[PDB]
């Protein structure tokens, strides 16, 4: 069961490769391991995105027997599992709690030259302890370059592409075949928001023939659901910032900043405390 001299391999506990509990017994702290028998392309995206707040810290990286090992910090449960703990029903003030963190944990990615493609409620992870208020984003797997490190020069525009991550929360460029920018995080970000919101999207549960049917389904249906229409009976923020991510160019920089604003403005208009007592503390 040893992992790089001072790891314990537990028992696998989900996938993202599969993940494991373990232990660094020198250190006496539990951590979570990502075994693989792609690894290597996200340990380096991980090890650029370091020092980010609400990024995890990679303890360990190397190879054991038949397969190359990851080591993380441990983290608490995922946003679905939290929803879905919450019987798929979020307040208004868990839903703004949790979207100024994940707007921040999209900056702090696109800063560091990455989209990260596959925006959803299963890659933010609640940190635990000491910081159980805190957003963390996870799963570099289908993340990609944007610009040059150096030259800070965008990747051109190119159409005809796959669904490079989930139908539900795709961008409708994403639907339309357009690569993936900056704008396309925050737009997922935003239908993320919704469902929270609804317990469910429009599109949701959509049957087909093929999964290529549905995704055709899937954006068929978010192209024809007005903004209004999806936000209907929610604070008129939720449009905004949905309407604000539709109008973004292709290699515009976002104003995060007004976006999170926007969320704020409206958290204060509520006279909600940022206390960080989401829904799943009450319980
Ligand atoms: C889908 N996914 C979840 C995690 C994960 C990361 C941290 N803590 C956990 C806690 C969450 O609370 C329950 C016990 N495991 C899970 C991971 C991962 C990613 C990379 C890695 F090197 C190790 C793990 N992927």
């Amino acid at each position: 069961l040893r992992v790089g001299n001072r790891y314990r391999l537990g028992r696998k506990i989900g996938s993202g490769g599969d993940i494991y509990l373990g232990t660094d017994i020198a250190a006496g702290e539990e951590v979570a391991i990502k075994l693989e028998c792609q690894l290597h392309i996200e340990s380096k995206i991980y090890k650029m995105m370091q020092g980010g707040v609400g990024i995890p810290t990679i303890r360990w990286c190397g190879a054991e027997g038949d397969y190359n090992v990851m080591v993380m910090e441990l983290l608490g449960p995922s946003l679905e599992d939290l929803f879905n703990f919450c019987s798929r029903k979020f307040s208004l003030k868990t839903v703004l709690l949790l979207a100024d963190q994940m707007i921040s944990r999209i900056e702090y990615i696109h800063s560091k030259n990455f989209i990260h493609r596959d925006v959803k409620p299963d890659n933010f992870l609640m940190g635990l302890g000491k910081k159980g208020n805190l957003v963390y984003i996870i799963d570099f797997g289908l993340a990609k370059k944007y610009r040059d490190a150096r030259t800070h020069q965008h990747i051109p525009y190119r159409e005809n592409k796959n669904l490079t991550g989930t139908a539900r929360y795709a961008s409708i460029n994403t639907h339309l075949g357009i690569e993936q920018s900056r704008r396309d995080d925050l737009e997922s970000l935003g239908y993320v928001l919704m469902y929270f919101n609804l317990g469910s999207l429009p599109w949701q549960g959509l049957k087909a023939a093929t999964k290529r049917q549905k995704y055709e389904r899937i954006s068929e249906k978010k192209m024809s659901t007005p903004i209004e229409v999806l936000c209907k009976g929610y604070p008129s923020e939720f449009a905004t910032y949905l309407n604000f991510c539709r109008s973004l160019r292709f290699d515009d920089k976002p104003d995060y900043s007004y976006l999170r604003q926007l969320f704020r403005n409206l958290f204060h208009r509520q006279g909600f405390s940022y206390d960080y007592v989401f829904d799943w503390n009450m319980l």
